[PDB]
């Protein structure tokens, strides 16, 4: 019912970067495989434990790389994203499929806990966009959020089927220190903070009013542990589970920035592209199924978040 | 709007068969190049105009056989379907879905209009069992269905994105003289009427009372048809679209059978495998955007079938 050794693809993305230091901390540096495409110069990753090269699309490489450290658990979060995904469609479909169905066979033949991530972009312009259900309409018109869809189905077919422990989570946009901006959709409440501590002003390339949902990285990455080792017999849904911790628009981030640095400024410029994606998506997720499945939790509501972010944001020195 | 240059690939299915023959007499013989991974000398389509050998997971070739006839229609019914499909459920996801991505592309290219068949079985529990919506929940936990579910997906994000043609209609069940029965899940509507003129009893598969919606081959070739050349500005949806004909159980047919042999006489030994299936889908779909969208009609009730089947049937003579 615990993770013992645990393989993570896609380790040097902005959750794999922070959740191998985290699982490495709570489970034994020896015991936490991270697993990359490429080496980045300097990742904390890649300089403190275990490190693979790996391309999840070639199973071969995959399993050796199972078999050598004997896990029995494999978090999956190789793939393309949304900004990236959108300019090179193909090599997104391969990536995140062929890379998804080899980890599910290597899964199937090891008996692996295999943990997909999903996200918010698995839902289309007519998905109910207030207290968006558990179940319901999923037609996204995005490549990635169609990877994520096929994803979840092939995942509960591993489990239907073969009875492989598949589990997942729909990540909202994070929020993270250690991870700079990288001009993606959700990405205008990170450099928020940035543009703080630099300036006292901020530039938003998103509408104000704009609701959207958010999570703050060590809620999200909690998530990730609470469900893979959560108790099976409860769990009506596996991928993948709604989950957030708040909802706002970027005039009610300011407010909780400026309840700490009054003279802040909130200027809106309109990326109109990334406009159009906030707004396919919903305003707002209900978590229940995950609360009542395996007690999904969090910690940082707006506030807390805001506090911790600009504290986070200067010992690292910024201001 | 016209169709006059026609490739299909997977020609010699239950579909192909009689679509070839259709199409063939309808846009001439020299305009329609049917298309197969095999051949069989049993096929009426192997020895009457064009056959191209052709396996549509090889992009290249796939390429090469659209250029070589100048077409400006593929019709794409090549994929393992719902019992094949879960005895190798790796081979049906290769097939339905990289042929699928390799037609998508191809069709990207040539600005080809891409006609790709769904079917009931991108239908979960989850979702609605009396007059399913067009958009509804699309949770299948059968291969086959959750390659039709990334299909469609796919196919519409060919055309929100780049402006493909993309359209198809999701097939109930099917009932032909042509393509023998066995088999697939569906297949008690054909063995049936094979029964009923040999000695006439059938033992059935499927228990007394289960809806499943079914259709005369006639309608479903006349659907495709009427779709591809449609008028595209009062299209909403695209793929793939709710169609049916008639809801019906053993019980009923058998009656409707008993009115030109009234001698007949339904046993049942059940097959769990497949009676799950069914049990796991919709009982009667809603046409509805059909009829609005492209005036989607059919012509064969229950009873009008049941005369034609035992007519055929008996031409090709079996008592």
């Amino acid at each position: 019912r615990h993770m013992k050794k645990i393989l993570i693809t896609g380790a040097l993305g902005q959750i794999g970067s922070e959740l191998t230091i985290k699982l490495r901390n709570e489970y034994g540096e020896q015991n936490v495989i991270a697993s990359s495409r490429r080496v980045k110069e300097g990742n904390p990753v890649c300089e403190s434990g275990i490190f693979e090269i790996l391309d999840v699309t070639d199973k071969n490489r995959f399993f050796e790389i199972a078999k050598k450290y004997d896990v029995d658990t494999i978090i999956h979060l190789a793939s393309l994203l949304s900004a990236v995904a959108e300019s090179k469609p193909l090599e997104a479909w391969n990536l995140n499929m062929n890379g998804l169905i080899n980890g599910l066979e290597i899964a199937k033949e090891l008996d692996c806990k295999f943990f997909t991530p999903s996200s918010i972009a698995a839902f289309g312009e007519n998905s109910p966009k207030n207290m968006t259900p558990q179940d319901t309409l999923q037609r996204p018109n995005t490549m990635y959020g169609v990877t994520k869809v096929s994803g979840e189905l092939l995942c509960d077919y591993y489990h239907s089927k073969f009875g492989v422990d598949t589990r997942g989570v729909r990540f909202p946009g994070l929020i993270s220190y250690v991870t700079p901006p990288g001009g993606g959709t959700t990405d205008y409440a990170v450099d928020i903070y940035y543009e703080a501590l630099k300036n006292k002003r901020y530039k938003s390339y998103i509408a104000e009013g704009t609701k959207m949902d958010m999570m703050y990285m060590p809620d999200a990455l909690q998530s990730i542990v609470d469900l893979i080792e959560a108790p099976a017999d409860k769990l009506i849904h596996r991928n993948a589970f709604n989950i957030t911790a708040m909802s706002f628009s970027p005039e009610e981030i300011a407010d909780s920035i400026k309840k700490y640095i009054p003279d802040f400024v909130i200027e809106y410029d309109v990326d109109p592209v990334r406009q159009s994606i906030a707004d396919s998506w919903p305003n707002s997720l209900d978590s229940s199924s995950a609360v009542k499945e395996w007690n999904f939790k969090f910690s940082y509501d707006l506030d807390k978040m805001t506090k911790d972010m600009l504290e986070k944001l200067s010992e690292k020195g910024i201001g």
